[PDB]
């Protein structure tokens, strides 16, 4: 599913991400924009052999099981395919664990490089939330 911007904002807000770990909703929408282009089915293989999955590009080395990432963990207790659903519940639940792990949203490299420090409220402009 390719979300619209305000459609994703509403869903993320419903699931309690607005200002989870102190990160405003616009941070999460901006992260999703540059991680996945709002596409729940996005996948991208990394040089280390892990893969990133779904709207927030959650990685198979620590967080989900894809069966092909040696030496990895599955700390979200989910198959990585659950992160590709049109229903973002599993991605949000896992994102909450990740953002709690110590480095906040710096765990998302596109957030650090493209969203951090920017006018992230622009990402929720015009949305009725
Ligand atoms: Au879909
Ligand atoms: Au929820
Ligand atoms: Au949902």
């Amino acid at each position: 599913k390719v979300f619209g911007r305000c459609e994703l904002a509403a869903a993320m807000k419903r699931h309690g991400l607005d200002n989870y770990r102190g990160y405003s909703l616009g941070n999460w929408v901006c992260a999703a924009k540059f991680e996945s282009n709002f596409n729940t089915q996005a996948t991208n293989r990394n040089t280390d052999g892990s893969t990133d999955y779904g709207i927030l590009q959650i990685n198979s080395r620590w967080w989900c099981n894809d069966g092909r990432t040696p030496g990895s963990r599955n700390l979200c207790n989910i198959p990585c395919s659950a992160l590709l659903s049109s229903d973002i519940t599993a991605s949000v639940n896992c994102a909450k664990k990740i953002v709690s792990d110590g480095n906040g949203m710096n765990a998302w490299v596109a957030w650090r490089n493209r969203c951090k420090g920017t006018d992230v409220q622009a990402w929720i402009r015009g949305c009725r939330l």
